[PDB]
C-alpha cells in the first residue's frame, strides 16, 4: 500500500485516478484506505496517484509492505 504524508496540497487530482476508490479526502490531508490500495497492480503498470501529484507526496507506506503478489491478491478480493 501507498500513503500520502503531510505535504499534500489538498489539489483533489489524485483522487478520481484511483482504480479502487482508495483515496478519499481527510481533515488535514488526503488519505489512502490501505486496504483498498494495491499499487495499481492488476491495472496499471505503474501508481496512478503517484503519477499525477503535482508535490511528489504518496510513497509506500512502511506499516502496509505488501509484495506483487499480496497486491494482485488484494486486486482480486477487490474486482473479481
Ligand atoms: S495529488 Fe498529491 S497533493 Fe494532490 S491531493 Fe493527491 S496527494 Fe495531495
Ligand atoms: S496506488 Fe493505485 S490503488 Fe493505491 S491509492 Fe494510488 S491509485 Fe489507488
Amino acid at each position: 500500500a501507498l500513503m500520502i504524508t503531510d505535504e499534500c496540497i489538498n489539489c483533489d487530482v489524485c483522487e478520481p485516478e484511483c482504480p479502487n476508490g482508495a483515496i478519499s479526502q481527510g481533515d488535514e490531508t488526503y488519505v489512502i484506505e490501505p486496504s483498498l490500495c494495491t499499487e495499481c497492480v492488476g491495472h496499471y503498470e505503474t501508481s496512478q496517484c503517484v503519477e499525477v501529484c503535482p508535490v511528489d507526496c504518496i510513497i509506500k507506506d512502511p506499516s502496509h509492505e505488501e509484495t506483487e503478489d499480496e497486491l494482485r491478491a488484494k486486486y482480486e478480493r477487490i474486482t473479481g
